[PDB]
């Protein structure tokens, strides 16, 4: 069995290699990068997904998130308070404004001790979930709104064919902007690339031991495991690695840096933190292995996670008994 610690593994296609996305995702698995729940790819030399980025303060950021804490410095959750419109400039000027920017600090892991002490006393602004790409339509390679659709290879698979679309979105950060833990959409992959800026920081937990962090959350959320049977796909729980370690649980993790793709694999949780002003573009993404992580995976039909109208397919044909309640939770 290839990578049997579950361990985070890195990769340096060569130009070749990275002329197709399905195939290399195939390679990585066959070394075992899966087992993991998370991998890098940084890519050739030779590439690159656009020109420059000097012509982006425009974007508009519609509902910026200020990310409010509650709980203690290694055991809480956040919620997510809607903000006035402002564009790209405007945010990264308040990143960068005394209130918001990234502290000094010597290397990264000092930086992940002060985000652990200090996160939950400060509430900082994300700009997040932003439908578009800042991939130039001339990058052949690796360009995240040209991928094959989860809907067709539910059908190359399946042989059913279904309504919806498949999308990026755009994530613009900021120092202490937060991503709670969670595994994507019916246990989809994601892929995210880091466009521009200062790093990401990510943890993992191996999809083998998935359920280890499962139990360890209905214990440390109590109230929030009695409303809902999966609540983590509310993506507000925030765990740290103090406390994982604690109560045994598996993980790993790693930095990511402009330039540089991650891609999550199916049912790996993961969550993490930006650095600093940063944006990021990230897409869900399947292979034929995910066929069988979609016909199990957990469902929230409390109400609280309501997503988007494509996961309406997904649900009804691999989850036909589930079907039913997932569709009053979304009405
Ligand atoms: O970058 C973020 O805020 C969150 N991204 C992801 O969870 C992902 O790419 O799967
Ligand atoms: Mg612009
Ligand atoms: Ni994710
Ligand atoms: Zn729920």
């Amino acid at each position: 069995a290839q990578n049997p610690n579950c361990n985070i593994m890195i990769f340096h296609p060569t130009k070749e290699e990275f002329n197709d996305f399905d195939k290399y995702i195939a390679y990585m698995e066959s070394q075992g990068a899966h087992r993991a729940g998370l991998a890098k790819i940084i890519p050739p030399k030779e590439w690159k997904a656009r020109e420059t980025y000097d012509n982006i303060s425009e974007i508009l950021i519609a509902t910026p998130l200020q990310q409010v804490a509650s709980g203690r410095a290694g055991v809480f959750t956040q919620y997510h308070k809607k903000k006035k419109a402002m564009t790209v400039g405007e945010y990264r000027h308040l990143a960068n404004s005394k209130k918001y920017q990234t502290p000094p600090h010597q290397n990264f892991e000092d930086l992940e001790r002060k985000y652990w002490k200090n996160r939950i006393y400060n509430s900082p602004i994300y700009g997040a979930d932003i439908s578009g790409s800042l991939f130039d339509e001339n990058t052949k390679q690796w360009n995240l709104g040209h991928l094959g659709t989860i809907q067709d290879l539910l059908e190359k698979e399946c042989g059913v064919v279904i309504e919806g679309v498949n999308t990026p979105y755009l994530y613009f950060g900021m120092w202490k902007t937060t991503f709670a833990w969670h595994t994507e959409d019916m246990d989809l992959y994601s892929i995210n690339y880091l466009h521009l800026g200062e790093p990401k920081t990510w943890y993992v937990v191996p999809p083998e031991h998935g359920q280890r962090l499962e139990r360890l959350a209905r214990e440390l959320f109590p109230g929030s495991s009695r409303g809902c049977g999966a609540f983590l796909r509310h993506k507000v729980a925030l765990i740290s690695p103090t406390v994982l370690k604690e109560n045994g649980i598996p993980f790993n993790r790693i930095t990511q840096e402009a330039g540089e793709f991650m891609v999550t694999f199916p049912y790996g949780y993961h969550a993490g933190f930006n650095h600093g002003f940063n944006c990021a573009e990230a897409i869900n993404f399947a292979t034929p292995r995910w066929i069988d992580y979609g016909k199990m995976a957990s469902q929230c039909s409390c109400g609280e996670a309501r997503v988007t109208f494509s996961m309406d397919a997904f649900v009804r044909i691999l989850q036909p008994e589930r079907y039913d309640l997932w569709k009053r939770g979304q009405d």
